C-alpha cells in the first residue's frame, strides 16, 4: 500500500522513481490516488502493453465491483468506457470523422489558428509569456469546438470543469462538474435537434434519432462527452509538456529547429518521454489476474501506468533521455488495442503544427522560470503542467 496523495508536490512533479520501485518490487501494487481512489497500478513495459489489450481487462462498469456514482452514470455509455460489441458499434459511427486523411483537411485552418495564437504571444511587449495560456490551451478546445458544434462561449466552462475531472476544490466538485456539463451536453444537443446543423454533434444527434438501437440518447450524451473530454487535457498537456522537454533539453530544441524533418520524431518522442497519460483508463478484469504471482481479483480497478512502461529500460534504452531521434515504435501514449485514441491523427496534427510555429518564429525561445518553480497535478491518470512561462 501507498498513499501517492501523501506522496506530495514531490510525487507529482517527478512520479517516475515511485512507479520504477514498485516495478521493481512486482508488476501489480494496490495504492490509494491523491482523491482517495483504491486501486491496483500495473507497471513494466510487456505487462503494460499486454494488459492494454488483454480482453480479460474489461473497461465496461457492470464489470466493476466499485459501482458508477449518479452523475458518472449519466456519462459511461461511450466507447472508452464499453467492450465489443458496443464498443464497436459506437466507434464505428465516427470511425471515418477522425482518420489521418480527413484530419488532414483540417490542416488549413488549424495552420490559422496556431499561427493567430503564436502573433498574439509575440506581441506581448514584454517578450514574455505563459505558453500554456497563449497557446497550449487555446488550440485545442477551439479546434474541438468547431468540428463537433460547441459555441465559442461556452468553451470557458469546459476549461473549468475538465480542471475539476483532475483536480477538484474538493471531492464533490467533481461530481458537481459532471452533473452541470452533462446538463449543458444534453441541452447543446437539444437546441442542435431538426435545425439541420453540419456539425459533427448534429450528425450523430440524426442518426440517434434515425435509429436509437444505434445510438440510444444516453450514448449520444455519452459520445458528445467522450468527444469533448477525452482529447482536451491531453492534446492540451501534449503540447505544453512536449515544449517544456524540448526547453528543458536545449540540445534537442536546437536539433529540431536546425532539421524540422525531424518534427513528427520529435512530438513521437514528447509523447513517450513526458506523454499526458501518465496511466491509462480504468480496467476491470472479469476473472483473477495472476500477474507474476501478483493475483488482481474481478472487478478491481486497474491503471496501467503508461509512464511507467515508458521508462523501461528493458525496452527503451536510456528512457530518461530525451532523444527525438530515438526509435519510439511502441510507445502506448495514445494506447494499444482496439482502445487506441480515436484523435491520434488530430492531436498529432495540432502538436506537430503549434511546436514548429514555435520553433520557427520565437527568436530566443526558452523557459522563463526555473523548473523548480514548475507546478504537476498529483492525479496520476494526467502528467501536465499548472503553468509554462517562457521567454
Ligand atoms: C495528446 C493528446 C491525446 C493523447 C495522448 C490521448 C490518449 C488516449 C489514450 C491513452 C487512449 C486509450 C486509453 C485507455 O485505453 O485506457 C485514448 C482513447 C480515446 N481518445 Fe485520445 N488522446 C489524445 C487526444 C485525443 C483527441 C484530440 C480526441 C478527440 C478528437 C481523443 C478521443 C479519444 C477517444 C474517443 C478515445 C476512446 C477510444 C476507444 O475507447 O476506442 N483523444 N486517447
Ligand atoms: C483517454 C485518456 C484520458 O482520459 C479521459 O479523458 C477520461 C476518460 C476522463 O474520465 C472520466 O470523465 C468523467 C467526466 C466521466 C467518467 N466515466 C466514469 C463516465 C470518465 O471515465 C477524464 C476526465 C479523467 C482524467 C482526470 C483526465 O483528465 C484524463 C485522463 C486521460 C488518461
Amino acid at each position: 500500500v501507498l498513499d501517492l496523495g501523501a506522496l506530495g508536490q514531490d510525487f507529482a512533479a517527478d512520479p517516475y522513481p515511485t512507479y520504477a520501485r514498485l516495478r521493481a518490487e512486482g508488476p501489480a501494487h494496490r495504492v490509494r490516488t491523491p482523491e482517495g481512489d483504491e486501486v491496483w497500478l500495473v507497471v513494466g513495459y510487456d505487462r503494460a502493453r499486454a494488459v492494454l489489450a488483454d480482453p480479460r481487462f474489461s473497461k465496461d462498469w457492470r464489470n466493476s465491483t466499485t459501482p458508477l456514482t449518479e452523475a458518472e452514470a449519466a456519462l459511461n455509455h461511450n466507447m472508452l468506457e464499453s467492450d465489443p460489441p458496443r464498443h464497436t458499434r459506437l466507434r464505428k459511427l465516427v470511425a471515418r470523422e477522425f482518420t489521418m486523411r480527413r484530419v488532414e483537411l483540417l490542416r488549413p485552418r488549424v495552420q490559422e489558428i496556431v499561427d493567430g495564437l503564436v502573433d498574439a504571444m509575440l506581441a506581448a511587449p514584454d517578450g514574455r509569456a505563459d505558453l500554456m495560456e497563449s497557446l497550449a490551451w487555446p488550440l485545442p478546445i477551439t479546434v474541438i469546438s468547431e468540428l463537433l458544434g460547441v459555441p465559442e462561449p461556452d468553451r470557458a466552462a469546459f476549461r473549468v470543469w475538465t480542471d475539476a475531472f483532475v483536480f477538484p476544490d474538493d471531492p464533490a466538485q467533481a461530481q458537481t462538474a459532471m452533473a452541470e456539463m452533462s446538463g449543458y451536453l444534453s441541452r447543446l444537443i437539444d437546441s442542435k435537434r431538426g435545425q439541420d446543423g453540419e456539425d459533427l454533434l448534429s450528425a450523430l444527434v440524426r442518426t440517434s434519432d434515425e435509429d436509437g438501437s444505434r445510438l440510444t440518447s444516453e450514448e449520444l450524451l455519452g459520445m458528445a462527452h467522450i468527444l469533448l473530454v477525452a482529447g482536451h487535457e491531453t492534446t492540451v498537456n501534449l503540447i505544453a509538456n512536449g515544449m517544456y522537454a524540448l526547453l528543458s533539453h536545449p540540445d534537442q530544441l536546437a536539433a529540431l529547429r536546425a532539421d524540422m524533418t525531424l518534427l513528427d520524431g520529435a512530438v513521437e518522442e514528447m509523447l513517450r518521454y513526458e506523454g499526458p497519460v501518465e496511466s491509462a483508463t480504468y480496467r476491470f478484469p472479469v476473472e483473477p489476474v495472476d500477474l507474476d504471482g501478483t493475483v488482481i481479483p474481478a472487478g478491481d480497478t486497474v491503471l496501467v501506468v503508461l509512464a511507467d512502461a515508458h521508462r523501461t529500460p528493458e525496452r527503451f534504452p536510456d528512457p530518461h533521455r530525451f532523444d527525438i531521434r530515438r526509435d519510439t515504435a511502441g510507445h502506448l501514449a495514445f494506447g494499444h488495442g482496439i482502445h487506441f485514441c480515436i484523435g491520434a491523427p488530430l492531436a498529432r496534427l495540432e502538436a506537430r503544427i503549434a511546436v514548429r510555429a514555435l520553433l520557427e518564429r520565437c527568436p530566443d525561445l526558452a523557459l522563463d522560470v526555473s523548473p523548480g518553480e514548475l507546478v504537476w497535478y498529483p492525479n496520476p491518470m494526467i502528467r501536465g503542467l499548472k503553468a509554462l512561462p517562457i521567454r
